[PDB]
């Protein structure tokens, strides 16, 4: 029953009242395609606002501009991953949630992703979002 | 990639009856030596981030202190060098997980990583030689 321990970067990013959010790969979770903030893990020996501007560089390209970044919420969680050879490794996830504003809309996303949209705040209630997301959106009084 | 060591440290801020703890850090060890302080600690492997909180809490202020109010509040990272007991000093990493906490009840047992605690309203507290650390979280909190 290995285990892991990630501390997850994610940034919430708003312009002109939308906010990003990207439709997961749908080779992605057990349910296929659903919409969810973008993030990941920090590497050792990298500042947390370091590891944000690298995710967001590696998922949304970077002609990204984000002219403010501040921590909001944070909270964790647990999750088991089953592995092809049949063995379980329990992840230890630690969300670190970033206010983030940018200057364009300008986005390339990679690998991770199928579609990306800006989404006005009254709206994001009707997406399919995933259940990380849907917590997250949640706090922010947004749903 | 820095060369620092890093750490993440939950932290309580315990409220009881309008009134916060504070605790004194002994004069030869910790972040902040000899001055008034938020306590906290790291998280260990395997360990969920409120059970860190409440074993930091039960190690360092004992276990008759019973928390019956935790909530993630706010975070931030700092970088400050370190002093521990033997003398020696390292540059640490950390990642604070500060939470809004309540206690049933004011019974501190504290540890040798302090010297003395007082429950402290917040007209008060700037009366107090606050670490620097503890300033921003108070600040953050709207009661400085």
């Amino acid at each position: 029953n290995a285990m892991r321990q990630r501390t997850i970067v994610c940034p919430l990013i708003e312009n002109e009242g939308h906010y990003l959010l990207c439709k997961m790969a749908a080779d992605r979770g057990v349910f296929p395609g659903q919409w969810a903030l973008s993030g990941g893990g920090v590497e050792p020996g990298e500042r947390i606002e370091e590891a944000l501007r690298r995710e967001i560089r590696e998922e949304l390209g970077e002609k990204l501009i984000l002219t403010h970044i501040a921590p909001w919420c944070f909270r964790d969680d647990t999750r088991v991953k089953t592995y092809p050879d049949g063995h379980q490794e329990t992840i230890y996830m630690i969300y670190l949630i970033f206010n983030c504003v940018s200057a364009n809309r300008d986005v390339t996303i990679n690998e991770e992703f199928d579609d990306y949209a800006w989404v006005k705040a009254e709206d994001l209630k009707n997406y399919d979002l995933n259940a990380a997301t849907r917590v997250t959106l949640s706090l922010k009084g947004l749903l």
